[PDB]
């Protein structure tokens, strides 16, 4: 995770968007070692967005140099469709696959645990798919995020995944590294749709 460490955010908040897509094409791979096929439209998801945003970036780079200049030119570019098209779509379902990790990596590195189930990490995933996800789900995909939890590797196993010969506490902290820039960048995306007023709330 921490091989490919976020940028800081540059003093006027600005993320660039080619430097962005390459840092986060970094973690749909991830997904194809938690040791299960349920992962794989989850990571086909989250890689589908990376390049519907990719593809327009690709188109004119210089006019979408930031994702604040994609939502703007799009905005303009669309009309009455818009946020509901484009790389803005896309990157509002990219931000909310990239919250759900961030608040499950946190989750996990600030020890929140269930006592009775102390190696599992199926607390941690539900926090981050109620706080990522869950209201932008109608009652199926929820049901099916249920029947999918149950995919989940063990903590130990996760951890070990992640890493080298290194111990967990190790692990973890090369995670908290990772989580401070991905966090903050994140953070900044969120805040850019709602000064944009280009959040929806429509479920699937
Ligand atoms: C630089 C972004 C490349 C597009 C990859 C989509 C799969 C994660």
């Amino acid at each position: 995770l921490a091989e490919h460490l976020l940028k800081p955010l540059p003093a006027d908040k600005q993320i660039e968007t080619g430097p962005f897509l390459e840092a986060v094409s970094h973690l749909p791979p991830f997904f194809d070692c938690l040791g299960s096929p349920v992962f794989t439209p989850i990571k086909a998801d989250i890689s589908g967005n990376i390049t519907k945003i990719k593809a327009v970036y690709d188109t004119n780079p210089a006019k979408f140099r930031t994702l604040q200049n994609i939502l703007e030119v799009e905005k303009e570019m669309y009309g009455a469709e818009w946020p509901k098209v484009g790389a803005t779509l896309a990157l509002m379902w990219l931000k909310r696959g990239l919250r759900f990790i961030q608040v499950f990596l946190q989750s996990i590195c600030d020890g929140e645990r269930d006592e009775n189930h102390p190696n599992l990490i199926r607390v941690n995933a539900t926090k981050a798919y109620e706080m990522a996800l869950k209201k932008y789900h109608g009652w199926i995909v929820q049901k099916i995020f249920q029947a999918a939890l149950y995919a989940a590797p063990y903590k130990s196993d996760f951890l070990k995944a992640l890493s080298q010969n290194v111990t967990e506490e190790e692990c973890l902290e090369k995670i908290r590294l990772f989580l401070v820039n991905y966090t903050a960048t994140i953070d900044v995306i969120y805040e850019m749709y709602t000064q944009m007023n280009a959040e929806l709330n429509y479920k699937v």
